[PDB]
C-alpha cells in the first residue's frame, strides 16, 4: 500500500497546525481503510525557510514515498528537489501554493479572492478613508507575495486611505500582536488592520494599548469567531482564509494519481469565507484553536475535479455540523 509523505514549509501559525491535523486524521483513516500503508509529516522550523525544507525532502525521498505533498516555503527554491522526486517516480502534489514546477500537480485556493475579501469590505466599512495597518502573512511564500500585491492594488483604489504602518504577522495572532503593539505608540488613530487571519491578536494589541478595536481580519478559528460574537463586534471586521484542508484534498489527488487517473496540472479549490450568517454555524463546531476547513471526502474531491475539468460550478462544500 502506498507511502504518502507531506513536507510543510512553515508550521508557526494555527492555520498550518489545523492543516496538518486534518491531513493526519484523514491519512490515519485512509490507513485503517487499507487505502495507504504509511504516512509521514515533516515540518521545516523557523520563519518559512526553504533551505531546511529542501534538505528534509531529500531525507524523505530516501524512505521511498509513492507520493509527496508539498506546502512550499519558497516559490523557487524547491524546484530542483521537486524534479528529483519526479525523476525517482514519485507523484508530487504541491498544495496551498502555485509554483512553476512542471512535473508537479498544483492544488491551491484563490489567494487573490482571499486578499480581496480581506481588504475591500474593510476599506468600505471605514468609508474609504482613514488610517490602516497592513499585516503581512507568511512572508517568503508564493501566496503571501501574491496577496500583498493584491492588497496594495486595492489600497491604491482608495486615495484617502493612508497606510500608517506595514508589519509581518506570519498569519499568527501572537506574532501579529507583538508587531502591531510595537508600532501603535508611533502612529495616529487606526481605523482598520488588514491582515492574514490575525485579527484576534491584533485586537489584543489594541486592548493592551487601551485603544478602541479597529476593523480587523479575524482568524477563521473557534476563538476568533467567539470573540467576534461575545463582544458583538460590528465595525467592518471580517473572517476569511484559505482552506487548511487543501492538505486532505491533496491526499485524495495523490491517491487518484497513484492509480493512473488524470488530473489537471492546476486545480483551484475554494477558500473559507465566513460571512455573518455563517459565524454561529462554524462557532458551533470548531474548537477554540481549530480553523474552519472543508471536509473533503474522496468523492467530494472528485466532484470538484469534475467541476474544474468541465468548467462547471465550484463545489460549495458543507459546513460540518460535527
Ligand atoms: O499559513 C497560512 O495561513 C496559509 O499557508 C496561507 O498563507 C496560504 O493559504
Amino acid at each position: 500500500k502506498p507511502f504518502i509523505a507531506l513536507s510543510n514549509g512553515f508550521i508557526g501559525n494555527g492555520w498550518r497546525q489545523t492543516m496538518i491535523a486534518k491531513f493526519e486524521e484523514a491519512a490515519k483513516q485512509a490507513q485503517a481503510d487499507g487505502l495507504i500503508g504509511k504516512y509521514k509529516v515533516v515540518n521545516a522550523p523557523g520563519n518559512n525557510s526553504a533551505t531546511e525544507q529542501v534538505a528534509q525532502i531529500k531525507s524523505l525521498l530516501l524512505q521511498k514515498p509513492d507520493a509527496l505533498l508539498i506546502n512550499p516555503a519558497s516559490p523557487t527554491a524547491l524546484q530542483p528537489v521537486i524534479q528529483q522526486a519526479c525523476d525517482a517516480g514519485v507523484k508530487v502534489v504541491v498544495f496551498d501554493s502555485a509554483i512553476d514546477a512542471p512535473c508537479a500537480y498544483i492544488l491551491q485556493n484563490s489567494f487573490v479572492d482571499w486578499a480581496t475579501y480581506a481588504a475591500k469590505p474593510v476599506l468600505e466599512s471605514i468609508g474609504g478613508k482613514g488610517n490602516v495597518i497592513v499585516v503581512r502573512g507568511v512572508v517568503g511564500s508564493q501566496p503571501e507575495a501574491e496577496m500583498y500585491e493584491t492588497t496594495k492594488k486595492i489600497l491604491a483604489e482608495y486615495p484617502q486611505v493612508k497606510t500608517v504602518a506595514t508589519v509581518t504577522g506570519m498569519c499568527d495572532g501572537a506574532t501579529a500582536q507583538k508587531a502591531v503593539l510595537g508600532v501603535l505608540p508611533s502612529v495616529s488613530t487606526v481605523d482598520a488592520v488588514i491582515g492574514c487571519g490575525d485579527g484576534y491578536g491584533v485586537a489584543q494589541a489594541f486592548a493592551t494599548a487601551g485603544k478602541p478595536i479597529p476593523a480587523v481580519t479575524f482568524e477563521t478559528n473557534g476563538r476568533a469567531l467567539s470573540y467576534w460574537k461575545d463582544n458583538k463586534i460590528d465595525n467592518g471586521s471580517v473572517a476569511v482564509m484559505s482552506d487548511p484542508a487543501q492538505s486532505v484534498a491533496a491526499l485524495w489527488a495523490a491517491l487518484d494519481l497513484l492509480e493512473g487517473r488524470d488530473l489537471p496540472k492546476q486545480m483551484t479549490f475554494p477558500i473559507v469565507l465566513i460571512e455573518e450568517k455563517d459565524r454561529d454555524t462554524w462557532a458551533s463546531v470548531l474548537k477554540p484553536d481549530e480553523y474552519a476547513a472543508w471536509p473533503w471526502t474522496r468523492e467530494l474531491f472528485r466532484q470538484q475535479v469534475e467541476a474544474i475539468k468541465t468548467g462547471g460550478e465550484p463545489v460549495q462544500p458543507p459546513i460540518p455540523s460535527t
